[PDB]
């Protein structure tokens, strides 16, 4: 694949049908699971670990969703949901890296969420630090992730595991 | 509140709207967002460690909306998604417990998962293990979680956390 180092919304739904990567290469949710809308920096070096960077986005609405029913008279962005921006990103950049393969996220240490996304916030930044890449036979991404609502932290996630897949009948 | 071993679609369509445990407990999303059918079995003693336990399930058919979007052509529950209803059920328990607020989930230890839920497959089954709950003025549940897919063992996740808060402005 020819690597970009940011994509637009139209990329990354493009993405979800396959056709950004190829047909050999994974794909991202499509709405309504995507849960980003433009990635705007991708390095193969870099991060905290100098192994990886990626940092996207999501515009914040009060017409999103999720707002009307998590919950119903209490707003607020699910975490379960800011999680998986993250495990989709890993996925994402190993298809960026030239992994091929349907992806599936295989777990994560621990996840701690300390703040929330309310309908009046603006923009969720998602920043990912690869530790380490298996790009083999096998290939594998782990990383550690960053949330944060309009320049302040509230979610972290320490080893984010994404693995791309050919043949998916074991699971 | 007046405990029932047992919870049906209904009864938590109505936890969605405020209504079982009334206006100072807390609520489970509301669909698309609420990852349960029925609570099938609610104990304060019993699980693992013998401080509560509960069994819900979640009937699966190839409608659903997620196996539309997660993928496009590859259909599978998105994992984040299970989480959420381990994390909705830890909420839910202490609402039943009497606890009184909104609830918010804090984090999670560690996540494994080892296999997928196809459109394919019937039932979900969430089993929930609690290891240290503080209902004081102070309200926090500390769990372990596993999910079934028709009986097969698919994920484990350590240390859920989740806890009420009359006051949520403060995150
Ligand atoms: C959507 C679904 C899953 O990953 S379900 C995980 C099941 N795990 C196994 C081992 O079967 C999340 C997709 C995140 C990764 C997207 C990569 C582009
Ligand atoms: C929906 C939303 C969240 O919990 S967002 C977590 C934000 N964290 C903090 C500290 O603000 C999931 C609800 C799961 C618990 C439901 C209990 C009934």
């Amino acid at each position: 694949v020819d690597k970009r180092e940011s994509y637009t919304k139209e990329d990354l739904l493009a993405s979800g049908r396959g056709e950004l990567f190829g047909a050999k290469g994974p794909q991202l949710p499509a709405p309504n699971m995507l849960m980003m809308d433009r990635v705007v920096k991708m390095t193969e070096t870099g991060g905290n670990f100098d192994k990886g960077y990626v940092e996207a986005e999501l515009d914040i609405n009060p017409d999103l969703w999720f707002f009307g029913c998590h919950f119903i008279g209490d707003p607020v962005m699910p975490g379960c949901l800011g999680l998986d921006a993250m495990w989709q990103l890993v996925g994402f950049y190993l298809g960026w890296l030239g992994g091929e393969g349907k992806g599936r996220a295989l777990g994560v240490g621990e996840v701690k969420f300390t703040g929330q996304v309310l309908p009046t916030a603006k923009k969720v930044t998602y920043r990912i630090h690869f530790k380490r890449i298996v790009n083999r036979r096998l290939i594998m991404g782990l990383a550690d992730g960053e949330v944060l609502v309009d320049g302040r932290l509230i979610y972290t996630a320490s080893d984010l595991k994404v693995g791309l897949f050919q043949d998916t009948s074991a699971f």
